[PDB]
């Protein structure tokens, strides 16, 4: 006890983290790699919109050693705000550091512990990079929700989930209260994660991750999100974030069409004193990548022939309209729960956590 129980799913866009909360369910969020300088005292997922946290830290060096940071959301609309760099085609790692322990801190938080130990539970594109997590962290929020309070982490050990099923867990366990077989359900399969800016094409053989064959493109969503939006524009001719255009307009869509095959979506958009039907822009776009990722998919199965693909991420949900097509596919597994694809790999990683401690 006074112990947090999570999986770490971190990438360049967000850091995300299933863990369980304290009726033993899973909960999950995410924070933008995205951080700030801030300074030493203030000025659905409510309580991370606004994250300015003082964080004292071994993990951190030089002139971070212990400050404050506006971090995720917040930190995205500061003038000063870092991001992971990329060039046209380490020493950064307080950009993945301090939203990771940020999120350690606000499921804390929410489950009401102020001291907690935490076995790191998450993934890699091993003990090298273990260590630069290894040490005890202080987390204190100087706004928001949680204002006022200290979290103490402490990690002494963890696991980069390499090889195994552990990657793939999710697919058939769930943990509500704990711990639990997916409601419905080979040798060689591949776990393609369809991302925001990439798409993990990772093939497992006997047990092992396929090293040489295991690819990784810049194949996102964001690409196809971005064209989206200047059609919409251009239509008018709205949305702040790519975040806000898939929380405020598609999720609700795409969850109808979830519980319901007959439905059909609409997309309108309210833009000043005008409000536009966009339906076929979005769709539009929707099959664009549903039918990019049928084909990326596709000769990933010719490369690897693996028996089985499964099909996991956001991007499953985004592009449900083509995608759900792999469904009625043999060789290819969409998860059954299929509301929770996004969160897939953290909650891999989360199973997989308990099963240690246990
Ligand atoms: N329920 C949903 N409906 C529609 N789109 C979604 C849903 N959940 C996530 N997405 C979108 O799918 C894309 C992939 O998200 P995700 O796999 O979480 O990215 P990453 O893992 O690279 O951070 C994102 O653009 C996200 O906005
Ligand atoms: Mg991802």
């Amino acid at each position: 006890k006074n112990m947090l129980l999570g999986g770490f799913d971190t990438g360049n866009i967000k850091a995300k983290i299933s863990f369980l909360n304290e009726k033993g369910n899973i909960e999950s969020f995410a924070i933008p790699t995205v951080i700030a300088e801030a300074p030493p005292a203030k000025i659905k997922d409510e309580d991370i919109e606004l994250l300015h946290v003082r964080i004292i830290s071994n993990s951190l060096d030089g002139d971070a050693r212990s400050r404050a940071w506006y971090v995720g959301a917040y930190a995205k609309d500061q003038e000063d705000r870092q991001e992971p760099t990329v060039d046209e085609m380490q020493k950064n790692k307080k950009l993945h550091l301090i939203p990771l322990f940020t999120s350690m801190a606000v499921a804390a938080a929410r489950i009401g512990k102020e001291e907690v130990s935490v076995p790191f539970s998450g993934g890699m594109p091993e003990e090298q990079i273990l260590e630069m997590l290894y040490g005890e962290h202080t987390v204190e929020f100087l706004d928001g929700t949680y204002e006022g309070k200290k979290i103490k982490i402490t990690i002494n050990d963890g696991t980069m989930n390499v090889e195994g099923v552990s990657s793939v867990l999710a697919i058939l366990f769930d943990i509500v209260n704990g711990e639990i077989v997916e409601v419905e359900g080979g040798e060689s399969y591949a776990i393609n994660d369809l991302g925001a800016g990439t798409s993990d094409n990772a093939f497992f053989e006997d047990g092992e991750l396929n090293k040489k064959l295991s690819t990784n493109t810049d194949l996102g969503t964001n690409k196809y999100i971005d064209e989206i939006l200047k059609n919409i524009k251009e239509r008018f001719m709205p949305f702040k974030t790519r975040e806000d255009f898939i929380q405020r307009l598609v999720m609700p869509e795409v969850e109808k069409m979830i519980e319901d095959d007959t439905y059909k979506p609409t997309f309108s958009v309210k833009w000043g004193p005008v409000k536009e039907n966009v339906t076929d822009i979005v769709m539009d776009g929707m099959l664009k990548y549903a039918e990019d990722q049928k084909a990326s998919l596709d000769k990933f199965w010719d490369k690897t022939n693996a028996d089985k693909n499964i099909v996991v991420g956001g991007g499953v949900l985004f592009g449900y309209a083509g995608l759900r097509d792999l469904k009625e596919q043999d060789g290819f597994i969409l998860p059954k729960n299929i509301q929770e694809s996004a969160y897939f790999t953290s909650r891999s990683y989360l199973i997989a956590n308990l099963l240690e401690q246990l």
